[PDB]
């Protein structure tokens, strides 16, 4: 994917990671996001609890700065 200026997303729906490059999120988790892979809806990539990876972009919401 592509790097972007670091931003924070709050998870809205649960997602369970399966591959190395995915992360698990639960509603309310805050992810520090620095990557995207464009798609419909595509993927966002970032760090949560010491792990890094993709999660589906429509499963979280951008937190205003
Ligand atoms: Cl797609
Ligand atoms: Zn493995
Ligand atoms: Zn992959």
């Amino acid at each position: 994917g592509s790097h972007m200026k670091v931003v924070y997303y709050r998870a809205l729906y649960p997602f369970e990671s399966r591959s190395h490059d995915e992360i698990t999120i639960q509603p309310g988790d805050i992810v520090m996001v620095d990557e995207s892979q464009t798609g419909e809806p595509g993927w966002l990539g970032g760090e949560l609890k010491g792990k890094t990876g993709w999660f589906p972009a429509n499963y979280a919401e951008k937190i205003p700065e």
